[PDB]
């Protein structure tokens, strides 16, 4: 629930990949602080070089650090599975060419939030814009646009990242997600809504690995009702 996460919590996650064949893992180390939605994580790609583009892999390396508001926090289904956790399940489709399928457990150890990832990548494009690394570097905003899924218990989202090609054109990925609690736990069940998600990508000028350093912002919206701020 909430108290879980009034502070600021420590992070660790752990991806192992196998894109096309090409295996890699990476992990990543950070904080976030859910009161004000704010993320901070470094990324170390453990194995070498990253077969695929860093901004590919922003979306599956812990929305339970959103930011809810006041009269939304009945609708935060992340923070109420915790600290036992959910699993969640993507696929993402990159138009005109591969598709990862992911699986990952989020859930605490003592009194770090950790997410454990594996991802499957098949039938890229050698020279597409992803296993050819023709992505710039950087990330635009977008929504999560989140449902209840009550047969499971759980949630199902879905977006549309827009990644920005070197040329000008923009690489379309098309993410569906699934989120089921571990264990039999009562979970808070959301009416529909939305987070709006902000990401900046960087690098750390003494890191001679390949790494990604991100700061993301993350708020949810899409629901009024209790929100006596904007009666008048
Ligand atoms: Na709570
Ligand atoms: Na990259
Ligand atoms: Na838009
Ligand atoms: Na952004």
């Amino acid at each position: 629930g909430e108290e879980l996460f009034t502070g600021v919590v420590p992070i660790l996650v752990e991806l192992d990949g196998d894109v096309n064949g090409h295996k890699f893992s990476v992990r990543g180390e950070g904080e976030g602080d859910a009161t004000n939605g704010k993320l901070t994580l470094k990324f170390i790609c453990t194995t070498g070089k990253l077969p695929v583009p860093w901004p590919t892999l922003v979306t599956t390396l812990v929305q339970c650090f959103s930011r809810y508001p006041d009269h939304m926090k009945r609708h935060d289904f992340f923070k109420s599975a915790m600290p036992e956790g959910y699993v969640q399940e993507r696929t993402i489709s990159f138009k005109d060419d591969g598709t990862y399928k992911t699986r990952a457990e989020v859930k605490f150890e003592g009194d770090t939030l950790v997410n454990r990832i594996e991802l499957k990548g098949i039938d890229f494009k050698e020279d597409g814009n992803i296993l050819g690394h023709k992505l710039e570097y950087n990330f635009n905003s977008h929504n999560v646009y989140i449902t209840a899924d009550k047969q499971k218990n759980g949630i199902k989202a879905n977006f549309k990242i827009r990644h920005n090609v070197e040329d000008g054109s923009v690489q379309l990925a098309d993410h569906y997600q699934q989120n089921t609690p571990i264990g039999d736990g009562p979970v808070l069940l959301p009416d529909n809504h939305y987070l709006s998600t902000q990401s900046v990508l960087s690098k750390d000028p003494n890191e001679k690995r390949d790494h990604m350093v991100l700061l993301e912002f993350v708020t949810a919206a899409g629901i009024t009702h209790g929100m006596d701020e904007l009666y008048k």
